[PDB]
């Protein structure tokens, strides 16, 4: 319904359905309760805007017992720790995690206005995970990675791999400068990328190249509108010429498509460009070009979270507050529409009373298989 989840409803999601042992063991890496869950930090986030922090569980039981108990809106994975938090702390280990969000992406989307979302915006979270997921596996050799649902129009990005679990806060900022390109997200000024591309730019370019005329100038199409296109097709370009050429013909031509548009920046920069000079600014609009396509489908992460060990971030299978969505792992068939809604699995559990006969179960299935292939990459040989 319009409102989010009651307390008596989420009392019945934590007692029923909430999957305690796979996450603690997950978190903990070992099949018996080690100090990588008791020492562990959890904060518990109240629907009275409390905020609890230095929670630790020590068995699967004691997990449930005490969220249970605190009936919380949400809680929050924090690091493994030198002593038990609920008991000076020293920060050990904790998994390398990334968050990207449908803000940013906001000023080139069409389909979807305010707080909405749909699986044609989807897309640019999708992208943003492919890009991500290239340069963990390739670049960093990450082996043991998962994205989850955030409950709206975002996903998290949990890294366990004992190498990115025992990263300092100083290689963390390092792997999140390596992966956030687009520094600076504002669209009314050209982002002027570095050039040569670092080979990471080079091939992120490559794979989204195909996904910009599909997603960018055909389904989403933001600058069929005039003033969309003065405000951040137009800045994106190099030069004042151009920029003022095709503002007049655009003013002279009113609402010519995305498409069209795309091809008049190409046909007026060859009339306004000739010489010998001119290859300098053919090469200096195609880059423009490329920067552009970076801006609009590039991976847009809100930093923050990445880049301190300490750093508490929401547990897989939470429940989003307002929407009343599960915050699933993620799989390539995403899309939110997919996510299940805490009211339709309490309506399943009516007529059919096991969390293993809901729909929230395939989802669990998916993250115990994932704990699986992590424990034993753990062992190691
Ligand atoms: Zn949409």
């Amino acid at each position: 319904g319009a409102n989010g989840p009651s307390s008596s409803d989420m009392e019945y999601y934590y007692k029923s359905l909430y999957p305690f042992k796979h996450i603690f063991n997950w978190l903990n890496h070992s099949p018996k309760p080690s100090r990588d869950m008791i020492n562990r930090e959890f904060a518990m986030a109240f629907r009275s805007g409390a905020y609890k922090r230095y929670n630790s569980f020590n068995s699967v039981q004691d997990f449930k017992a005490q969220i249970e108990k605190a009936n919380p809106d949400r809680f929050e994975i924090g690091a493994i720790y030198n002593k038990p938090p609920r008991e000076e702390l020293k920060a050990l280990e904790k998994e390398l995690v990334f968050d990207i969000d449908m803000d940013d992406y906001d000023a080139f989307r069409t389909c979807c206005s305010g707080a909405q979302v749909c699986s044609k915006c989807w897309k640019f979270i999708s992208l943003a995970m492919k890009i991500t997921n290239t340069a963990l596996r390739e670049d960093f050799g990450y082996k043991d990675f998962i994205w989850v649902f955030s409950g709206r129009r975002g996903a998290h990005c949990w890294v366990s791999d004992k190498r990115a679990r025992a990263l300092t806060d100083v290689q963390r900022r390092n792997v999140l400068d390596y992966v956030n390109v687009i520094r600076d997200r504002n669209t009314d000024k050209r982002l002027a990328l570095k050039r040569p591309y670092h080979p990471h730019l080079a091939r992120s370019l490559e794979q989204l190249k195909p996904f910009f005329v599909s997603i960018m100038l055909e389904e989403q199409n933001p600058w069929e509108d005039d003033q969309h296109a003065i405000q951040t097709l137009l800045p994106a370009l190099y030069d004042k010429q151009l920029i003022d050429s095709l503002k007049k013909y655009w003013l002279d031509n009113p609402r010519r498509s995305s498409k069209e548009k795309w091809n008049d920046i190409d046909q007026i920069a060859t009339s306004l460009f000739k010489g010998p000079k001119q290859d300098s600014h053919i090469i200096k609009l195609r880059e423009c070009k490329e920067d552009l396509v970076l801006m609009t489908l590039y991976p847009k992460l809100d930093v923050e979270v990445t880049k301190q060990t300490i750093h508490l971030l929401k547990a897989p299978f939470c429940i989003h507050p307002a929407t009343g969505n599960v915050c699933v792992p993620i799989d390539e068939s995403f899309a939110p529409e997919k996510a299940p809604k805490l009211i339709d699995l309490q309506t399943e559990m009516e007529k059919n009373n096991d969390v293993s006969l809901t729909a929230l179960q395939p989802f669990i299935n998916q993250f115990q298989a994932y704990v699986s292939s992590l424990l034993k990459n753990e062992l190691g040989s």
